[PDB]
Parts: structure tokens; C-alpha cells; sequence
């Protein structure tokens, strides 16, 4: 698709069969999303760090759908104000900013 | 230009006859920028707020050139981590994302 940005580009992600709602933020490296019991072994891993990191937990080569374009990546799983796509999975669907 | 994400996607900005740079951060609103000495009028607006707001100048109307493109737009004067570049000035640009 192309997505305009008048409004926040909040899309639908599909993951650990259950669907969620997730902004699309280029401003972000890595993908955070809310606490959600994806399978299998993880890693603790900092987030943040201006007044203090939060800790999450990093799964690695997870299967994830992006409006429908199903794809793997590092998914980190821990507190955030909302679900963040970051480049890392932006990159796997091919998204690119154009003008 | 096309930008791929494999990187932050910092670019060069053109405003008060000074050369910035800025992230191209989808997942913000606005554009924040750090202290510049912009001329006129400006009314006072809050940003942030997770923890408290922070205080900074909105500008409107502003003249900015980003990646070569000479746009007209809202620009809040104050702190910020680094130079931000929101969907409020991607729309001026015709920037959008696409996969």
C-alpha cells in the first residue's frame, strides 16, 4: 500500500494468532509491543534510557503479518504507551519513505 | 527521494537561513526543533506529557526546505533529544510510506 501521513499510520498486525492494532514509527529501531506469550526462548533486553531503561523481553525470528505481508523479525515484548512497528520490521515488509 | 530504513532516516534541513539535521519520524505528530532564534509571533503550546509536558514556541507558516523541498509549515521551537521532522511536514512534502 502507500499510507499518507495526515493521520498516525496505526495498522493492523497479526501475531501469535491474535490480531492488534500497531503505529507504523519510523523514528523507532526495534518493534515494541505490549505483554503477549510468544513461545520459546528470549533474552532480556533495555529499552529507552532517558530517566531510567525498561526491561523487555527480545524473541527472536518471530512470524508476524503486517497488513497482510507476513514476515520475520526481533520483536520485543514488554510495557508501551501503545504497540511500535519499528525499522527493523518496516525494513522486512520492504516499507520505504517516498517523495 | 526514496528512503529505505536499514538506517535512521536522518536528512538535511534548510530553516533560518541555517542547515540542520532531523529525523523523518513518522510516529510523531509534530516537528520540534531545538532553540532557534525564528522571527515573529508565536504562541506558546505543550509537547510530550507522558511524565509531564514540556514548554516550547509553535511558529507557523514557517519556511523549511527538507531534502531540497521548499515547504511552508508548523514548527515548535524548544528541547528535544535531537531535531524532529513529524507527519505534520511530511505531508508538505509529499512524503509518504510505501510497501
Amino acid at each position: 500500500p502507500q499510507i499518507t501521513l495526515w493521520q498516525r499510520p496505526v495498522v493492523t498486525i497479526k501475531i501469535g494468532g491474535q490480531l492488534k492494532e500497531a503505529l507504523l514509527n519510523t523514528g523507532a529501531d526495534d518493534t515494541v509491543l505490549e505483554e503477549v506469550n510468544l513461545p520459546g526462548r528470549w533474552k532480556p533486553k533495555l529499552i529507552g534510557g532517558i530517566g531510567g531503561f525498561v526491561k523487555v523481553r527480545q524473541y527472536d525470528q518471530v512470524p508476524i503479518e503486517i497488513c497482510g505481508h507476513k514476515v520475520i523479525g526481533t520483536v520485543l515484548v514488554g510495557p508501551t504507551p501503545a504497540n511500535v512497528i519499528g525499522r527493523n520490521l518496516m525494513t522486512q515488509i520492504g516499507c520505504t519513505l517516498n517523495f
